[PDB]
């Protein structure tokens, strides 16, 4: 029994994290094959970050001036490329370390494990959800960039996040591995701000399931709810909607608990309404939307990866 | 900015972990060098559990009965000892990415990263803290014996923790990596609860430390105490003694945010007294006691590990 944040093993991809080294910035790059991966603003000065023309700075620049190093090793370099936001330095060495992996674009709402690195050497791991507002609840300091965010799939790692930056309010954002943003968000040193977050309905959901399994349970009242019913109420509260879609991946869950969806969503329609009156569930006082249906199964059942 | 519960990298360990089975019993073993390192009971049956004499059950066995499993590739047993709750099995092949280790017993308080672990395959990752009733709140299942809890300094990996057994509620207990319990229990199943825990105050005051280094800070109020004044409010709710040890440990955080520890108490004092009147701390609507000291300073100074 028990329920915790949980992060993925990051064995698989601590063998991936070099450093990348670009005149005097300094920041992570991920070492795939013979193609290494790292945040294009490694090419800037700390005044090229205000108004940045990334596509001028790489011109002037070979590929003898990436200075890659692979714990003791240099990396030599025999190719650059730009693809959005990301780039792409083809070096002479396969990693011999390299994964079974995969590229993938989650959605909001979608967990993953961030293995925070510096200088290319891992400093922890932690799990976190892409928000609604396409930002991240992450710890990330100075040369942080090029940190990923993955999910394992038995032998198979998903990389799915690249950190970039900080906004406001100390959240975080980055793009996927194909250098494309998550939100309407700049690689810029230049005022941008977060949209309004909210809560992520179904992941709420999910984890109340792990609390009846682990057999937290004060919260289940006595009724049932409709679809529209719940999600006119979520709506005040500024919760997601629950779509059809979010029902049926809630599926496992309800069918192993012999709680139905709906009935659970009465259960949380009185808990945005009355509160939790001083009392706990799983031992948060607020309620927690940073697990995925997934994640509660994974979790509760025990999968293990290769 | 921003801070989260972070553990450990957890590749040194994933490279140690392998499958123990004796009869039909299965746990999970460490693989240091030569030696496989894993809870006695799994010489065990589901009937031995509720009395087992160990040392009557290990002579009936013999190397042949332990079958090693590291990934697809069987370990050969030569020899077996057993050292208080753990087994130590002795192979042929020693570990070639066995990592530069120590065996270390560790204070109540102090925190330390979960590997769980299913039929020798990592599950997850999670960082807990040794309570000071000598429980940990993890997340094992059945199986999950053999899992260990980690520190990491440099390039060395702190070993502190093997998972045994769980305790009523839903907290877990076990042993160091010499087989001594955390506590009073025993790896028997017969009735055993934990004492009254308490919350860790050289914890709580660090990471609220952690709190004025990320710009939350409207808990500081204007005041100081003496130790001893505090200690008597902290003795009421439940509180550990902060000694004069624990305030030279929160040196570095008080020096480098300008706040004296015992201004800090102060604050934490009328935390204690006021609640927090349906505000967050760091995002948590509840006083964290699961961070050390230097939990603190290494993931908001980003230290990594060879
Ligand atoms: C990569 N190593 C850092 C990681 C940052 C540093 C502090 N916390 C983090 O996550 N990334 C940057 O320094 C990026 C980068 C220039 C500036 N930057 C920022 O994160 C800045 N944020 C913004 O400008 C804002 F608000 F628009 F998001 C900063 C003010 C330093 C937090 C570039 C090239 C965008
Ligand atoms: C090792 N694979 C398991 C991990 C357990 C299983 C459920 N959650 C966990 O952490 N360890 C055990 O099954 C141990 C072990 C026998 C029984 N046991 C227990 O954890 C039991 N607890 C107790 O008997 C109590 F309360 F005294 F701690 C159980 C009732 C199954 C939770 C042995 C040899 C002690």
């Amino acid at each position: 029994s028990g329920f915790r944040k949980m992060a993925f093993p990051s064995g698989k991809v601590e063998g991936c994290m070099v450093q990348v080294t670009c005149g005097t910035t300094t920041l992570n790059g991920l070492w795939l094959d013979d193609v290494v991966y790292c945040p294009r603003h490694v090419i800037c000065t700390s005044e090229d970050m205000l108004n940045p023309n990334y596509e001028d700075l790489l011109i002037r620049k070979s590929n003898h001036n990436f200075l890659v190093q692979a714990g003791n090793v240099q990396l030599r370099v025999i190719g650059h490329s730009m693809q959005n936001c990301v780039l792409k330095l083809r070096v002479d060495t396969a990693n011999p370390k390299t994964p079974k992996y995969k590229f993938v674009r989650i959605q909001p709402g979608q967990t993953f494990s961030v293995l925070a690195c510096y200088n290319g050497s891992p400093s922890g791991v932690y799990q976190c959800a892409m928000r609604p507002n396409f930002t991240i609840k992450g710890s990330f300091l100075n040369g942080s960039c090029g940190s990923v965010g993955f999910n394992i799939d038995y032998d198979c790692v998903s990389f799915c996040y690249m950190h970039h930056m900080e906004l406001p309010t100390g959240v975080h954002a980055g793009t996927d591995l194909e250098g494309n943003f998550y939100g309407p968000f700049v690689d810029r040193q230049t005022a941008q701000a977060a949209g309004t977050d909210t809560t992520i309905t179904v992941n709420v959901l999910a984890w109340l399931y792990a609390a009846v399994i682990n057999g937290d349970r004060w919260f289940l009242n006595r009724f049932t709810t409709t679809l529209n019913d719940f999600n006119l109420v979520a709506m005040k509260y500024n919760y997601e909607p629950l779509t059809q879609d979010h029902v049926d991946i809630l599926g496992p869950l309800s069918a192993q608990t012999g709680i139905a969806v709906l009935d659970m969503c009465a259960s949380l329609k009185e808990l945005l309404q009355n509160g939790m009156n001083g009392r706990t569930i799983l031992g948060s006082a607020l309620l927690e939307d940073e697990f995925t249906p997934f994640d509660v199964v994974r979790q509760c059942s025990g999968v293990t990866f290769q």
